[PDB]
């Protein structure tokens, strides 16, 4: 049965305007700005960057990868791809 969202967990995340996008809850590092209440930091593959979401925008990848999975002509989707499947949890810096 599912746990609550925690760092290093692969989903893709929902923005308006944007297709569900590969990206992994980050860690908030030491002295580092946190999100605000009931939100998680997301770190998006490809773009590389990071937004606050909460759980109602985030797919867990695994359930999910079938459906969202698959190229778009989007800026750095295609780049996300790659990472989420072959190297999630590098250093993206």
């Amino acid at each position: 049965m599912p746990h609550a969202f925690k760092p290093g967990d692969l989903v893709f995340a929902k923005m308006k305007g944007y297709p569900h996008w590969p990206a992994r809850i980050d860690d908030i590092a030491d002295g580092a700005v946190k999100p605000p209440p009931n939100k998680y930091p997301i770190f998006f593959f490809g773009t590389h960057e990071t937004a606050f979401l909460g759980p109602k925008d985030l797919f867990p990848y695994d359930k999910s990868k079938d459906k969202y999975g698959k190229p778009n002509k989007r800026k750095g989707f295609n780049e996300g791809l790659w990472e989420i499947q072959n190297n999630p949890h590098a250093s993206y810096s």
